[PDB]
């Protein structure tokens, strides 16, 4: 497992947890120097367990699919909560097996669904480390509408930051203060599958992508990523979703 404690959390222990997360995820190869997530993993080995501790010392256990970095569910005391989706239900045969009770949230785990549930687009919701603390806190007692808003923070602060160095940097900047995500952060989160796929297709095409990716990179600029020499590729993107899962 991987852990993180908000009490005494600075941009540094956060960098250490994010490094630790990416490192817990299996891969056999590197594509242009970026780890390539497995196509599949069978059994319980398919799920990573993340322990998050709020400022006060309370925790939740977050279940993660090692294949795509999608959050499956979480445990808060003796209750497990899972998204209403097949992968999460199958995830439930392998983890939080001793929870006294299991609740299925009234929504699946994609941004679109979580945003309808919360009543706000993630562009209008602040993230940072304080926001992570609040989210842990709120997932500790059930409220489906509020949980949706806390899942939107948690997902960006763990999964999205492990996928992109730019996003992990954004969070370290919001370590003592929250702030809505930039235009650029949203764009990256949304093109990960797109980009993951174009990097894979570029092998054998001289690093040239078959279909250009439109991104917004810092300062609000509307850019097109055409090949592997681009900065998003060489520096940013830290994990690639296998094309067999796109
Ligand atoms: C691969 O990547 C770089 C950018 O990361 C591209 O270079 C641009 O190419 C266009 C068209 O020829 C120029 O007008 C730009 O000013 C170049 N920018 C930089 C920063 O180099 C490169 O074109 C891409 N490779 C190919 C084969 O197109």
């Amino acid at each position: 497992d991987v852990s993180f404690r908000l009490s005494g959390a600075d941009p540094r222990s956060y960098g250490m947890f994010i490094k630790d997360l990416r490192n817990a995820l299996p891969f056999r190869e590197k594509v242009y120097n970026i780890p390539l997530l497995l196509p599949s993993v069978s059994g319980a080995g398919r799920y990573l367990l993340m322990h998050l501790f709020n400022y006060d010392g309370k925790t939740i256990t977050v279940a993660l699919d090692v294949t795509n970095v999608y959050i499956m569910g979480y445990l808060a005391d003796t209750t497990s909560y899972f998204f209403n989706e097949p992968a999460a239900e199958l995830a439930s045969q392998y983890v939080f097996r001793d929870a006294r009770r299991k609740i299925t949230l009234p929504y699946s785990g994609n941004y679109e669904r979580l945003q309808i549930a919360a009543g706000k687009p993630r562009e209008k919701i602040p993230i940072g480390l304080p926001a992570l603390d609040s989210a842990i806190s709120t997932l500790l007692h059930y409220d489906s509408t509020a949980a949706a808003g806390a899942l939107l923070v948690l997902i960006q602060t763990t999964a999205e930051a492990a996928r992109f160095k730019y996003i992990e940097q954004q969070i370290q900047e919001r370590a003592y203060r929250d702030e809505v995500p930039s235009l650029a952060t949203i764009s990256l989160e949304n093109s990960w599958s797109g980009l993951s796929k174009q990097i894979q297709l570029a092998q054998g095409n001289n690093g040239i992508f078959r279909t250009p990716i439109v991104l917004v990179d810092n300062k609000g600029n509307r850019v097109q990523i055409t090949n592997v020499t681009s900065k998003v590729v060489t520096s940013n993107i830290q994990l690639l979703l296998n094309t067999r899962n796109i």
